[PDB]
């Protein structure tokens, strides 16, 4: 029997007994001690619709539930995980590394009493559950680790015997200022710590040995988390000589199906595995037409492969030819060699000479276009990365010719048969640097704090290089030579909302520029400090950075100037930098979900959407918007139905102030010419590239075309990650009572009741957080 309503009503503070009503919660449990608490948090989540303070309630339950059924003290949890004898095989299967177990035990007091277990309450219910499902180490399908333990372990995984640097990293991470990529969270501090995310693999040689070494290498990388970009330009097309000849070659497709099959094989079950390769190919390759279609559902199933992602490595020349209405030539790399191995002008000269001497097959440039746009429309792929932009604007340009990007399209690093480029990723939580004035009515953005934290994260990523467990020797060889690194961001969208800036506003335009300028400056500064401690990276001498050319110099752009570039440039030219690259904003698909923020630099895709199961299927509304509507009095069952029929859009309510409407525009409602502008803006502070998705409502070849041509002309590197499309008719949905949903436009809003800080911009010379004291 029950009076658990007591256990539940205990956990509300900053509540409101009319908003919440712990009584109502118990009733909705219409059906051991732990089973009830799960449902208590489940149902209590369901009512996020009822009131936004139910989210907070459901988090508390799940969290202090986790506490009850879990060992409080860090060192003991570390013991258990280290001592784990495999339940069914009798033999020692430890989950902490020997090294980190020793550090923990040697420093148990200092460590144990640094943890603040309250900080477990910093998680969205859904964020918590994401951790719980895949990240918190489990003993016998029982969660062993609290969130705080996962963080300490990760901190020790990165810093080793540097307890000071670990305590710091523990603090910043537990306060959600930043986070490391999924592989780091999984594997830091474990027997073979593979913590890197991306690997760019070169197809070793156009031969069975070549192909099968690459395959083995890919299998090894993929099985230890971490995803692949694989360029395959050098492999002969359909119908090409083979010694032992009668056989003409079967081309790429058969090969691709071998890779596809391995991708599926290695993904064995209980996921941790980005079982996902992207393949990179230049559009002159004679098998391009088939390659491009790899992901389509209809058509011939022999010629298809769905665990793989096609990605275009595009020369300017191709865009030039489709832009006039020119010809385009397809070649087998055996007949037209070295094309993948030069760029810009050197490429146009070589390519063109091959054209003139009648090699390869002439076709209409716009015919390939067309096929490309067609695949993108149905499949979201192939990706577009501009090969000349990458190679002209890379700090690594002295290593040779960069032939690919990675699985998402953010990292751009040299790679060759014997050098597999690797990269470590973390993202900064942008909302974390908002500061509110005392009085609650003016807000500010702390670029100094941000600069600081980015230096911390630069130092972490740099240490992972040394502590990482490389799955293949080509990876280690490369990473020790060039020491690249990838910082990215998350929660851009939440911070525009929090600051009441419309995504496409002038204020947001400028904040975007400022955030990115400061992170680039921070990481370069930290990296110069590390060169002064451990020497430059092996390959620094002769790089563009060594001649004092920073990224924005390659784009012929004067920096915004919030930070002193003249000093840094001089320092770098004299001391060097530890890392060859530092910036590559990634999709933060899983990490942003954990931290409870929007994807990355993307606008919110929808103000209403579903979250995963557990006794039903969950409808949920944008938290900032929800509180705004509740504060405007407007929030109805009815407002909720209206929202469900407009699929989260707010743009139809005459009801609601324009400001609100501008603030809550959706990626579908925002000009793509704006998204690309902002991308082009931050790009000048990006070493590498960023994972730019594009979104279209009623897609037409035409807006799709001008989208590509626009990015390309602004000199972007990643023209397009995925293409995300939405029929105009999807934009509207059924609801169970359409006329209740209509009455919602008749609700009358306050305004004298909705207040929200107002943002004080900073400039290249005026801070702002400097001049406005913050709260506590």
């Amino acid at each position: 029997f029950d009076k658990i309503t007591a256990r539940i009503s205990r956990l509300c503070y900053g509540l409101d007994p009319k908003h919440i009503d712990a009584v109502k919660v118990t009733q909705r449990i219409i059906s051991t001690t732990i089973e009830l608490d799960n449902l208590a948090a489940e149902t209590c989540a369901y009512m996020t619709t009822v009131h936004p303070d139910y989210a907070t309630l459901a988090a508390r339950i799940a969290i202090s539930n986790l506490h009850k059924q879990t060992t409080k003290q860090f060192s003991k949890v570390v013991e258990d995980l280290y001592r784990y004898v495999n339940a069914a095989t009798g033999k020692p299967a430890p989950m902490i590394s020997d090294d980190v177990y020793n550090i923990v035990m040697e420093n148990k007091d200092k460590l144990n009493s640094a943890i603040v277990y309250d900080r477990d309450f910093q998680y969205s219910y859904f964020g918590f559950k994401t951790l719980e499902r895949s990240y918190l180490l489990r003993i016998n399908g029982q969660v062993a680790e609290r969130p705080q333990h996962l963080i300490m372990r990760v901190a020790l995984g990165i810093h080793g015997r540097d307890i000071e640097a670990a305590l710091e990293t523990y603090n910043l991470m537990s306060l959600k200022y930043f986070t490391h990529a999924s592989p780091t969270l999984f594997n830091a501090g474990t027997p073979k710590p593979q913590m890197s995310s991306c690997f760019l693999v070169a197809m070793k040689e156009d031969s069975i040995e070549g192909i099968y070494d690459t395959l083995k290498e890919c299998a090894l990388i993929s099985k230890t988390a971490g995803g692949i970009g694989l360029h395959i330009h050098n492999i002969r097309s359909t119908g090409s000589y083979i010694a032992g000849t009668n056989g003409t070659s079967n081309g790429l497709i058969p090969m691709i199906r071998v890779f596809n099959n391995t991708a599926r094989y290695v993904d064995q079950g209980g996921n941790k595995r980005p079982g996902a390769f992207a393949l990179y190919l230049e559009p002159w390759h004679a098998d391009i037409f088939d390659f491009i279609d790899i992901r389509k559902n209809h058509g011939k199933e022999e010629i298809r492969a769905r665990d793989l992602f096609p990605a275009l490595w595009i020369p300017d020349l191709f865009m030039k030819r489709v832009e006039e209405n020119g010809t385009w030539t397809l070649f087998s790399p055996t007949s037209a060699p070295g094309l993948s191995d030069c760029y810009g002008d050197e490429f146009e000269a070589l390519y063109t000479r091959y054209e003139k001497e009648g090699r390869g097959k002439t076709i209409k440039a716009q015919k390939l276009w067309y096929s490309i746009l067609e695949a993108q429309t149905e499949t979201g792929t192939p990706f577009v990365v501009y090969k000349d932009a990458c190679n002209r604007k890379s700090n690594q340009k002295n290593l040779g010719v960069i032939k690919s990007s990675n699985l998402c399209c953010e990292i751009v690093e040299y790679s060759a048969p014997d050098e597999t480029a690797v990269c470590n990723l973390a993202s900064v939580a942008l909302p974390a640097f908002i500061e509110t004035s005392e009085d609650g009515k003016t807000s500010t953005y702390n670029f100094k704090k941000l600069h600081e934290i980015a230096k911390v994260v630069t130092r972490n990523l740099n240490r992972v290089i040394d502590r990482n467990y490389y799955p293949v020797e080509e990876a280690r060889k490369s990473n020790m030579r060039h020491r690249p690194i990838a910082l990215g961001v998350q929660g851009l969208a939440d911070t525009f909302m929090l600051l009441r800036l419309p995504f496409d506003s002038e204020e947001a335009r400028l904040l975007n520029i400022q955030i990115f300028e400061t992170i680039y400056h921070a990481s370069m500064e930290a990296s110069c400090e590390l060169a002064q401690k451990d020497g430059p990276y092996e390959t620094f001498q002769g790089s563009p950075a060594s001649q004092g050319i920073l990224q924005f110099d390659m784009w012929d752009q004067k920096p915004y100037g919030m930070w002193d570039w003249d000093t840094l440039r001089k320092d770098i030219m004299k001391h060097g930098v530890r890392n060859s690259l530092t910036m590559a904003p990634m999709p933060t698909a899983s990490t942003s979900q954990i931290l409870g923020y929007n994807e990355c630099f993307e606008p919110v895709t929808s103000n209403m959407y579903s979250r995963r199961v557990l006794s039903g299927e969950f409808q949920v509304v944008n938290p900032y918007l929800l509180r705004d509507l509740v504060d405007l009095g407007i929030w109805d069952e009815g407002m909720k139905q209206y929202l469900i029929t407009q699929n989260g859009s707010i743009q139809g309510l005459p009801n609601v102030p324009q400001e609100l409407k501008d603030l809550y525009k959706t990626v579908w409602e925002i000009s793509q010419k704006t998204i690309i502008n902002m991308a082009a803006d931050r790009s000048v502070y990006i070493d590498q590239s960023h994972s730019l998705n594009l979104f279209l409502r009623a897609p037409t070849m035409g807006k799709l075309t001008s989208m590509h041509f626009y990015g390309w002309k602004k000199g972007l590197k990643t023209g397009m990650y995925y293409l995300r499309t939405q029929a105009a008719s999807a934009a509207i949905q059924f609801t169970i009572d359409q006329k209740i949903a209509d009455q919602a436009t008749e609700n009358v809003a306050d305004i004298s009741n909705l207040k929200r800080p107002s943002y004080m911009p900073s400039s290249a010379s005026y801070a702002a957080s400097d001049f406005v004291p913050a709260a506590v």
